């Protein structure tokens, strides 16, 4: 398990946290030098425990699909909590069965669903330390339509900074003040499939793309990725979703 306390943190224990994040999923081949997430794991060794405890000390638990660093639900108090998807109902066959009671969430976990229940695009979410704090204590009760809003933020700050060192010093930045994400932050989150497929197919093309993987970068500038020398894939991304799974 991995574990991360709001109370005292600052951008040094929040890096700690996200390198713990990435060193506890599992692989056994690097591409391009960055970890290669496998292509299934079987039982209950698929799903990573992320233990999260807000500013007064209370904790919910996140559990993470290893194989592609999805959030399938969380552990509150004595309720369970799933997305409205079959992988999270599969996991739910693993997780937290000790529950007293186990909610389906009305919604699946991806960020179109979640956006709608939420009812604002996560480009008007802040993000940042403070915004994780408040997600962890929503998440402390239910409620549907405030809970979208906090899961939004609590998988950019966790699962999408684990992927990306840019999005991982994005939230850092935002220790002590909250802001909405950058427009690259919203671009690499939704490439990570992509750019994790097009960094494999590299690997027989002479690191060349197959096909060009297009940004938004630091300056708002739209731009095209076409092989393995970008700053993208040799400094920013930290993880691979396998193309088994694309
Ligand atoms: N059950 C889920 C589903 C998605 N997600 C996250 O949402 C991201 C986007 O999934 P997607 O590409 O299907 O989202 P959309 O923009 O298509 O709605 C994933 O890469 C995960 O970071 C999650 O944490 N748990
Ligand atoms: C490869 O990417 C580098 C870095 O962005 C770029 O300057 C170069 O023009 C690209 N070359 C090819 C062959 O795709």
């Amino acid at each position: 398990d991995v574990s991360f306390r709001l109370s005292g943190a600052d951008p040094s224990s929040y890096g700690m946290f996200i390198k713990d994040l990435r060193n506890a999923l599992p692989h056994t081949e690097k591409v391009y030098n960055i970890p290669l997430l496998l292509p299934s794991v079987s039982g209950a060794g698929r799903y990573l425990l992320m233990h999260l405890f807000n500013y007064d000390g209370n904790t919910i638990t996140v559990a993470v699909d290893v194989t592609n660093v999805y959030i399938m639900g969380y552990l509150a108090l004595t309720t369970s909590y799933f997305f409205n998807e079959p992988a999270a109902d599969l996991a739910s066959q693993y997780v937290f069965r000790s529950a007293r009671r186990k909610i389906t969430l009305p919604y699946s976990g991806n960020y179109e669903r979640l956006q709608i229940a939420a009812g604002k695009p996560r480009e008007k979410i802040p993000i940042g330390l403070p915004a994780l704090d408040t997600a962890i204590s929503t998440l402390l009760h239910y409620d549907s339509t405030a809970a979208a809003g906090a899961l939004l933020v609590l998988i950019q700050t966790t699962a999408e900074a684990a992927r990306f060192k840019y999005i991982e010093q994005q939230i850092q930045e935002r220790a002590y003040r909250d802001e909405v994400p950058s427009s690259a932050t919203i671009s690499l989150e939704n490439s990570w499939s992509g750019l994790s497929k097009q960094i494999q197919l590299a690997q027989g093309n002479n690191g060349v793309f197959r096909t060009p993987t297009v940004l938004v970068d630091s300056k708002g500038n739209r731009v095209q990725i076409t092989n393995v020398t970008s700053n993208v894939v040799t400094s920013n991304i930290q993880l691979l979703l396998n193309t088994k799974n694309i």
